[PDB]
């Protein structure tokens, strides 16, 4: 048995071997909080009335610049948002680079300047990291853990029946633009990736209608909107009914997608999250949203429901409904 | 100007990219405490009366397996030391896995165990990861984050004229076994790295003399002891006087280093600490130490000075005095 491309595709393949394999072999999990068990965005720790939030992501996207953004600011963004779905303000990030011998010190620089453009637009501070330098031809490896504070963590599996689901703007933009920009595919422009801190987007909800109503939240990465969905779904035991008219895409990346013959629900999104918030609330935590920069094009594109228990429903035309089903994996490679 | 492997090699050489290249690119270096500025183990950070400690350290060791170790045992070991040098109990780490298509699931398996058993040891919880997999032929990546708790965060920057300067044990067994295990050479049995954690030696110490009289400590990993002492001596001002006969080496370290033509000061332990402690604190620390499993061989080497202040001196014979000079990096490839 070995391991494949699969495996670090981010979908129902990988999240079969952090099953079987990972949350079998470990047995220290939790240090109080929430732990690798709830396999989450990250983990939590009380601190005095408060509480730790950590996590960590290693990047290896190709090409290291791409129309939007590149491997820093992926770096800095992916963390920060890892750390903003579930509910905690960054406060340090570290700093790990695995660098290809032979790669340009301009590269380096340019890498450097990016995270540091990226970590100020948050801000919060690279405090800490290392440096590898290896003889594999690999360019460039980035791995960014961040410590955040919560005062009221959220987790991926707090959905409640009547619930609204929101995402924070228009879906599959950093995969189809990665794809397209490999394939030659561009507009007026070229695609731009999404890739963005969005911590200013989640606190903006919560300022308006408290943490304790924002009941999920994941940011769709690898595996895109579906796996997202699909994961709140099953680990908050409900089901999610999206109305697909609702979701936002951007039309050129429709349009890239169709050439593609790739599904923007299933490619990584790099500066988006999705929201489950209580029903109540709904419209006031899509106020919230637009009234800011990144979360301009929010939406609310469905509702928990209480029948088809971790299954995600789209529902088109005048009311027909079918599954969005979870990916097997994020179908771009070296997306992240 | 190309990226060459000594940037990776933690000695002069790396430390001028860090200094030139690192730290005037970044801009937002601290969070309220040691920040990246200081370049010591740890970042660290004001919470209550208490400080966080926050680590990271990429781990490219090959082969992935070796005698006394693995990347696994290493990866554990050497964010939970890290920690430690800096003062603080370890609380959570978190696991970034970079893997090349192809490795065996059993591989992947071990090294998952090695650190299951590693962090059992401490205790500390694994609470977080990530996986990605690569086409790239690199058999495997491990990158560890940490965050622990300090009450009273020791630098690498606080030594004190007439301080005496401790290791906990045996210099140069992981860098000379590592080297030993490729060229073929062993004795009655294959020399076995020290690579450990080490926050018990620590902690014993700190128990019977009290943190304010631990005034520096450093790790010893790439560039050795030689790296680690000249460091310090330059980051708190002060000359180290050592005595070379002091320092503690395995016989069979002596030997293979001389077989192979590699100074044992010169490169990475994975299971050691230098530690400077108040004068009238020595004896007590060192019989802290030596209570221990893992500092059983610790030894008192030397002493701060006033004079030639940032250097490092080696005392032989009846009283001659050469320089212990800093390395330009590693001698030893994929080392870590
Ligand atoms: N090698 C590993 N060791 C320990 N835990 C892991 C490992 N890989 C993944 N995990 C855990 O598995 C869960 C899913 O990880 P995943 O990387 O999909 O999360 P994510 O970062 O939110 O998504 P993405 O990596 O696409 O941005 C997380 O809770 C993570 O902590
Ligand atoms: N790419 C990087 N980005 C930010 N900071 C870095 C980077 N590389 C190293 N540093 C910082 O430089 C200093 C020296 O790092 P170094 O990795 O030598 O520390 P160490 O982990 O104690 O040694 P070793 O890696 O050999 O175990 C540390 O303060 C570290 O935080
Ligand atoms: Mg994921
Ligand atoms: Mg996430
Ligand atoms: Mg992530
Ligand atoms: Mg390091
Ligand atoms: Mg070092
Ligand atoms: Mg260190
Ligand atoms: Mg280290
Ligand atoms: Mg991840």
């Amino acid at each position: 048995e070995k391991i494949k491309l699969e495996h670090g595709a981010g979908g129902e393949i990988m999240e079969e071997l952090l099953r079987d394999v990972i949350l079998k072999t470990l047995t220290l999990k939790s240090a109080g909080g929430i732990g690798l068990d709830a396999l989450d965005d990250g983990a939590t720790i009380p601190f005095g009335d408060k509480h730790i939030v950590f996590t960590i992501d290693g990047h290896t996207v190709k090409p290291l610049f791409f129309p939007g953004g590149d491997i820093g600011r992926l770096a800095v963004s992916g963390t920060v948002n890892d750390l903003a779905v579930m509910g905690a303000e960054p406060i340090a990030l570290a700093n790990s680079m695995i660098i290809g011998e032979g790669l340009d010190m301009e590269v380096l620089k340019r890498v450097l300047k990016s995270m540091d453009e990226t970590a100020r637009e948050v801000p919060v501070p690279i405090v800490t990291g290392d440096t590898k330098v290896v003889e594999d031809k690999i360019e460039m490896f980035v791995i960014t853990a961040g410590i955040g504070i919560a005062e009221h963590p959220v987790s991926d599996a707090g959905a409640k029946v009547g619930d609204a689901v929101l995402v924070s703007g228009t879906i599959g933009d950093h995969g189809i633009a990665l794809m397209s920009h490999r394939e030659g595919i561009a507009f007026e422009t070229e695609l731009k990736s999404d890739v963005a801190p969005i911590w200013d987007v989640v606190k903006a909800v919560a300022e308006t209608i408290g943490w304790e109503n924002i009941h999920a939240m994941k940011d769709p990465t690898r595996a895109g909107l579906s796996n997202a969905l699909n994961e709140i779904a099953r680990k908050s035991n409900v089901g999610i009914l999206v109305r697909e008219a609702d979701i936002p895409i951007r039309p050129e990346v429709r349009a890239a997608s169709e050439m593609l013959g790739i599904s923007p629900y299933d490619v990584a999104n790099e500066g988006k999250v999705v929201m489950v918030v209580a029903r109540e609330y709904a419209e006031e935590a899509l106020e919230a949203m637009r009234k800011t920069e990144k979360g301009r094009n929010a939406a609310i594109i469905g509702e928990v429901i209480a029948d088809y228990r971790g299954k995600v429903l789209l529902e088109t035309g005048i009311g027909g409904k079918r599954f969005m089903e979870p990916p097997e994996g994020d179908p771009v490679p070296r997306i992240c």
